[PDB]
């Protein structure tokens, strides 16, 4: 029969970057990124994934695809 139930195929993994610019959003399931400003938000530098209450009082996470890529200088061993 219809082996398909109606599922969307996504190829997204995770965006790793550091906060640089500052953009505002109006999404409840997301959070606006700030430019290395002073706010209460656990923004991931080596990763574009943040989660906390920004200066806008809003809390959420986003691939902050509006910042400068971040590469982990150091490396790990087996």
């Amino acid at each position: 029969g219809a082996m398909g139930s109606g599922v969307i195929l996504r190829q997204e993994e995770a965006e790793y970057v550091r906060a640089l610019f500052d953009f505002n959003g109006n999404d409840e399931e997301d959070l606006p990124f700030k430019k290395g400003d002073i706010l209460r938000i656990r923004d991931k530098p080596e990763e574009q994934w943040w989660n906390a209450e920004d200066s806008e009082g809003k809390r959420g996470m986003i691939p902050v695809p509006y910042v400068e890529k971040y590469r982990p200088a150091s490396a790990s061993v087996s």
